[PDB]
């Protein structure tokens, strides 16, 4: 007899990602900057490292889409669902999809791409939603303007339980 494979954590510390396409709301550079910083949230507290591929197959494929966009978990237009992501594994594992019916920003206005991406890459690395309202992995958006960013303790303990 056999059981289904997966799912736990990446068996490798050097992971790749690809920005498959881009939102109109921010420049290529601003989007690239936001995702790089979002990955740095996680590499700053684990031995993980992330490299960007410009084409082809990466561990974490990042894309923007609307409504039904190729996984039968359709987005819903402006508001509501902002994004979703899949835990470590083959094919779709690690991938992160952002709803391009939202207004994405580098500010306290609209929805901050960096912060939402940071949350989603938590999923990409194997974290489900936290019940701690102060956690990055809490499923309610409450990002504010100032000042710097610190990964809350709940998320630090969660990610470090997987990757040390
Ligand atoms: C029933 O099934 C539906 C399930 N549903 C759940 C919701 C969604 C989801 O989670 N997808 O993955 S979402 O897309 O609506 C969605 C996506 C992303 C979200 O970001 C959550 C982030 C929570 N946070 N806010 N601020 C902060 C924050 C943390 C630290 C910090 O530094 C500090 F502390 F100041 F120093 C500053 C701010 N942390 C929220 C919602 C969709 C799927
Ligand atoms: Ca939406
Ligand atoms: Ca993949
Ligand atoms: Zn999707
Ligand atoms: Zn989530």
């Amino acid at each position: 007899a056999n059981v289904f494979p997966r799912t736990l954590k990446w068996s490798k510390m050097n992971l790749t990602y690809r920005i498959v396409n881009y939102t109109p709301d921010m420049t290529h550079s601003e989007v690239e900057k936001a995702f790089k910083k979002a990955f740095k949230v996680w590499s700053d507290v684990t031995p993980l490292n992330f490299t960007r591929l410009h084409d082809g197959i990466a561990d974490i494929m990042i894309s923007f889409g609307i409504k039904e966009h190729g996984d039968f978990y359709p987005f819903d237009g402006p508001s509501g669902l902002l994004a979703h992501a899949f835990p470590p594994g083959p094919n779709y594992g690690g991938d992160a999809h952002f709803d391009d019916d939202e207004t994405w920003t580098s500010s306290s206005k609209g929805y901050n791409l960096f912060l939402v991406a940071a949350h989603e890459f938590g999923h990409s690395l194997g974290l489900d939603h936290s019940k701690d309202p102060g956690a990055l992995m809490f499923p309610i958006y409450t990002y504010t303007g100032k000042s710097h960013f610190m990964l809350p303790d709940d998320d630090v303990q969660g990610i470090q339980s997987l990757y040390g």
